[PDB]
């Protein structure tokens, strides 16, 4: 799901709840994006923008937050964030590490038990976690 499927689910997403709610305008939209996502979030507003223009979602503004990534060894069944330094890399302000998802594979095995094969649990998908609106009418 390259930028362009991305945005138009988001903006899908937005839309409708807007459509069911009866709303007059869509203020704000807030985006979480997992850190493994590969996507260019600027591309990802671009074309946000791009698919807003005309609606009454134009002119929203738009907020991307960063969802950690946690996985969960199946063989262990011990759950870890990047960040967790059970082994804290060289660096130890871990808050100021950034991982490259097409290169993070190499860092990821269980700490506790062995290695591989684990499940991820947050930091994967993307989703809209807030829609700010405004509506008209009523007594
Ligand atoms: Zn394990």
């Amino acid at each position: 799901m390259h930028e362009w499927a991305l945005a138009d689910a988001i903006v899908r997403t937005v839309l409708d709840y807007a459509q069911r709610e009866g709303a007059s305008r869509v203020k704000a939209v807030r985006v979480v994006l997992g850190e493994l996502q590969d996507v260019a979030e600027d591309i990802v507003k671009f074309a946000m923008e791009q698919l807003f223009a005309g609606t009454i979602a134009e002119g929203a503004e738009i907020e991307f937050v960063e969802e950690e990534a946690v996985f969960k060894c199946r063989n262990c069944n011990y759950e870890w964030k990047l960040k967790e330094v059970k082994d804290k890399f060289d660096e130890r302000i871990k808050e100021d590490i950034h991982f490259i998802p097409e290169v993070v594979h190499a860092f990821l095995a269980c700490p506790k038990c062995g290695s591989h094969d684990f499940e991820v649990v947050k930091g994967r998908g993307v989703y809209v976690a807030g829609i700010k609106i405004e509506k008209e009418g009523g007594s």
